[PDB]
């Protein structure tokens, strides 16, 4: 049926005064809701296209289909990776993959946080698990949908869209990107680990 | 442990007349090959640049990690997808899936070769399960990594790069991509479906 | 000799109330003050890898000169473009230009604005001249440096990144896209339309 | 008026053994051709747009705009730079421009080397001039519209794209960027450079 803007776990503020509130409305009710619609609008025009059998504009149809449904995907597990409960590190399973695939959590930290911050425009950084190769990976997201390849399961993310920090931090990302570890769902991203390798 | 070039489930020239054995080769142990071992060495710097601490480069080694894990990642499903004894159309579960999710088996060809058909440069046309939105989606990939969503699950791959037809159909992809469906895999591709929806 | 960020031909808060004077600042100030700062060192270590005949990095180093240089030369149009005594339409060779270029000078602001306003992440809206057909277009940019041809020569350029006017306009570009026709320098564009047909 | 394919200043053959006429054919009369043609269409497209006062297509518009507008400025000037009396180095004020601004005829050619056969996907290699900061620079040119700031003047390109030369080198780029230089017209690379710096 259709894609849908989801509900949080929590009250807009729940997370100060590491992430405005004030930015967190807008987001979610503004800048998700749109990815939401797209989403929906592009998968329709498709049908449509089908439906007449003119694909003259394929070209169109799958960039939005694709950019849409991948803000929507991101900005959907972003919010379950936040958490006012969340924070310090990652323990059992999870905490040692961590430290097999890149070191220590530290070493994982900064590796994450270079990602983030070195984005050249829109973008982000994830922790996806390669089950390629079985690994534990990090790449650097541009936009919403490139820059990782295809079957990636993805673990935890950090929006580093202008938006995404702009109205608290301004110019500043790399202090939001630090506040950002104060409210990892760390419980979220264990489960969503526990999944992929299973 | 490191990524590796995997072995055909055939002799190099099993396709013709519809792809030349000599294409084949080339792909499989050039192309594939190189993006086999980009991707080792890709992550290797990673390994490197986390024990240095120095992540002067990160932009440049997430953008290898992910071009080549992404090209390897594609290939490897492009040979399964390919097979002599392939062809005609899906059955089944699968068959079904594509006629509620595209209208009909042509609905779906057909607009798998706009996709296909009309990417701005290198790209490849790609049909992978939404486990999003439970949906069966076809996407226009640039290059090996860029143009869809994190988490979808990839079901029929077709290279749409130069160097897939070249040689055989010269600048005339829309042949190639023509061809292309006398030689799908329809029971690896039905196998991927099932696989995805459980 | 370097690059060097430029000074304003006015106070920072000369455009309110179309355009916050906070923002300017931070624009100036921070954002370009940057891009002028890669630009000089992404030059810098083309420099060094020549003279050390090492282009390993090639593929980074072309990119942050790439992507520096060209925030570097959006933004310092974009200043000149700005002022205070703008605003109206143009007149004369320009105005002329315009309407036989798209029919008309709201024709081009329509299409100017639904260039800006859709683009997919970070971008730009850019007036550039055509030497090859001699003509007047439009092109949307992507991030800094994407999405148009080599040689164009710019005229008027409207920066779309959301660090320019999510602190005052917050998630509606719309409404600052609008505001952005009141502050236009005209007779900038006027000259540098001049001298590209020169 | 309309954009047109341009003539050859040779006969198709006249580059072996160094490029196919094979090649510059299909290249020519084919893959040009095209661009030729979307450049053509995409204008005519924002024509009516316009016309209808319906930009919702502008994305797309612009898109196929610029990648076509692209394709045809980098083929056309490809087509100049390559000669049958060409090669060698250049003389005088290119020569002396090049020393200064890369060190040597050799350091330059490296890392234009470099620069080509690096791209990961479509693009290009190409020498432009900064009217900027007056500087002779090598950029790497994605796809045939991305990766470079407005306003640089093209003075000599190498078409990296596949289609370039895969029917005579196959997967080895590196040969073929090699005989590249053989048939370079400094000529027509000392002209642009002089009419830049004017
Ligand atoms: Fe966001
Ligand atoms: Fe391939
Ligand atoms: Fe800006
Ligand atoms: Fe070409």
């Amino acid at each position: 049926a259709e894609y849908t803007l989801p509900d949080l776990d929590w009250d807009y503020g729940a997370l100060e005064p590491h992430i405005s509130g004030q930015i967190n409305e807008l987001h979610h009710s503004k800048h998700h809701a749109t990815y939401v619609k797209g989403a929906n609008d592009a998968v329709a025009k498709l049908e449509e296209a089908r439906a007449k059998e003119d694909h003259s504009a394929i070209l169109l149809n799958e960039k939005n289909l694709a950019f849409n449904l991948a803000g929507h995907v991101n900005h959907t597990i972003w919010w379950k990776n936040l958490s006012p409960n969340g924070g310090d590190k990652p323990t059992g399973e999870l905490a040692a993959a961590i430290a097999d695939a890149f070191g220590s959590f530290d070493k994982f930290r900064a590796q994450f946080h270079a990602a983030a911050t070195t984005v050249q425009g829109s973008g982000w950084a994830a922790l996806g698990w390669d089950t390629l190769g079985n690994k534990l990976l990090i790449f650097q997201v541009y936009d919403q949908q490139t820059n990782f390849p295809l079957g990636i399961v993805p673990l935890l993310l950090l929006d580093m869209w202008e938006h995404a920090f702009y109205l608290q931090y301004k110019n500043v990302k790399v202090d939001f990107a630090k506040a950002f570890w104060n409210v990892v769902n760390w419980a979220d991203v264990q489960s969503r680990y526990a999944a992929a390798t299973s």
